């Protein structure tokens, strides 16, 4: 497919990133 694929792509590059971008801001707790 060409949707599920990115979107399951996208839980991977952002979980792959998180783990560098976490003192940038954080958006995860309540805002």
């Amino acid at each position: 497919t060409k949707l599920t694929e990115e979107e399951k792509n996208r839980l991977n590059f952002l979980k792959k990133i998180s783990q560098r971008y976490q003192k940038f801001a954080l958006p995860q707790y309540l805002k």
